[PDB]
């Protein structure tokens, strides 16, 4: 099921385009606004900050664990909305840290759950997945709270059907990445991204980590300089996220490959930094950019997954949702 | 080989610190809103010190250099009243370019009088002077001597340093544990668990493990990683759960980990059995100073794994000591 959920990526920005259009004058987004979610949520919610940062407001994101256990250690401060973000709308610790908030609370998920009941209001974006590992619920969620965002922020909306379309492109190179795959058998990977791509850098290494069982790592591009990159060598692939590169991307292409490593550089741009690998994606409106990577590397995940022999829809050891 | 003697001079680091503390107390005021730039293990040091100051009542942000240089419209940096600029080495190219696009207030913190020095208001130049590529004890040491101000600037009475600088003796006095533990348990990838505090902790250790014996180390907030993360871990796995004040969500990770064949070490301020299948009791400080002892404790881990590896902790492969554009 993880392979046919990737493909519902188009189908799933529409959706959430849908969502967005029912509730965007039943909800304003303040400019003071509080991140909550786990594992793939807790991405989620630190790129959902990001884009609230980056469109003028006030966004803070943090575990669900750290909020309810050490939140005196975060810069939370006056929340004028807490935001609670579940896949299932179940997960035990994201409802242990709402019952403790008393702020208007607005809940991101895919179904009618615990979650939604006890939520002011809530963005059911119905991305419904099988599998274990997240996949187009992910791009579905960000996609209907951004267009509410700009919405609530005065900026004009998105165009969907553009967006989706993008993603259908990042669908096309599936057979390509199938072949990264095939052609070098890397035993570990590390994947980089700045800004909004950092969140999506973190997001798809816990794919590869989930589906693959495998030595994944992500850091902020140039953070990786610093130590990381001493576990780079042959046998690993660098996944370098970058919407508009410069000389000091091309530059640190240079430097892994002198490390023996493979380089695939997914961007929005035609420059050849001297990567391995390249797959080029429709560049969109800033804060909408980083849709079309997300299946670009849950596909490179769920191949290696493939090529491991595993089962990408229920990897070892984990649950669909985590409760206590 | 220079690392070992270097995290062995942890105790002497604070000391060190204190007296830069002292030095400079009345010369420098700490404000309410701070942004703390590093890169590295000076990132996860900023984050510590982000953190703590936020439990004292400031606000205060952590970035890595080139986030800031590059993406700074997507973090929530604010009004800032003072810049800090975390380098060891006090030469690191990105914070220089950090510190000379910033307008306000700043402060450095390295070992050594140099490039930032020289482009910063005041600096804290505590001399846990290291040889090794890898920072180990001027983490705490820099962590310490800031700590001491932070608390000065707020009010708040002075920690004791000699009984925070013994504490970290009776980490040492581990040594001998963590080095069997190595001989004993051939781990193949290891994971870093910590809370609060100890996450940046969580997240220093790990990068000790990696830089020092080019391992498969991972660290994460300590129930985050039920979510998913969990998956690597097996037989061939060490799990190293950093805790202060267990409860009973701790002994059921703990097991959770075990029925999936991992060993567990647990580093704890508590007497409490887990079901841990190593156990490191540290002397329990102040909230703030409480993370101090685990340091060394994580890298000495890092140390004697790189040893049994045949791997030279000093001088790691494909790293330069201070990273340049
Ligand atoms: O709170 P949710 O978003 O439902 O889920 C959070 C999550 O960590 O739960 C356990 C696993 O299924 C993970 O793959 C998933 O991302
Ligand atoms: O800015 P500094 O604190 O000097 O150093 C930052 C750092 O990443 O530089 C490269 C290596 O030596 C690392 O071990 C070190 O932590």
């Amino acid at each position: 099921k993880t392979l046919i959920e990737i493909k519902q990526t188009p189908d799933g920005i529409i959706k959430a385009d849908k969502v967005f259009n029912k509730v965007k004058d039943k909800i304003s987004l303040p400019n003071r606004i509080l991140y909550l979610g786990c594992g793939s949520s807790h991405f989620l919610s630190k790129l959902l900050a990001m884009v609230t940062n980056m469109h003028g407001g006030l966004g803070i994101a943090l575990p669900c664990s750290e909020f309810l256990y050490s939140k005196e250690t975060y810069p939370i401060g006056e929340v004028e909305l807490a935001v609670g973000i579940s896949r299932s709308g179940e997960t035990t610790e994201i409802l242990l840290a709402l019952e403790k908030i008393n702020v208007k609370k607005l809940g991101i998920t895919t179904r009618e759950s615990s979650l939604t009941r006890m939520c002011d209001y809530s963005l059911v974006v119905p991305a419904i997945e099988e599998s274990v590992v997240m996949t187009h619920s992910f791009t579905s969620f960000y996609f209907a709270y951004l267009q509410l965002l700009r919405y609530s922020y005065g900026l004009p909306p998105l165009n969907a059907g553009e967006i989706s379309k993008a993603t259908e492109k990042s669908l096309e190179y599936e057979r390509y990445i199938r072949e990264i795959v095939e052609s070098f058998d890397f035993q570990n990977i590390i994947f980089l991204g700045s800004g909004l791509l950092y969140p999506v850098a973190l997001e798809a290494s816990l794919k590869m980590k989930e589906m693959s069982i495998f030595w994944s790592e992500a850091y902020p591009t140039f953070e990786v300089r610093h130590g990381f990159k001493a576990i780079a060598d042959e046998k690993t692939l660098v996944v370098l996220m970058v919407e508009e590169p410069f000389e000091w991307h091309e530059k640190l292409v240079k430097e892994f490959k002198n490390q023996g490593a493979k380089v695939l550089v997914i961007s929005n741009s035609p420059q050849d930094l001297g990567q391995d690998y390249s797959i080029e994606l429709p560049r969109l409106s800033k804060d909408a950019n980083p849709i079309p990577y997300l299946p670009i590397v849950q596909l490179l995940s769920y191949y290696k997954a493939v090529s491991r022999g595993l089962n990408p829809d229920n990897p070892r050891f984990l649950d669909k949702v985590v409760r206590w």
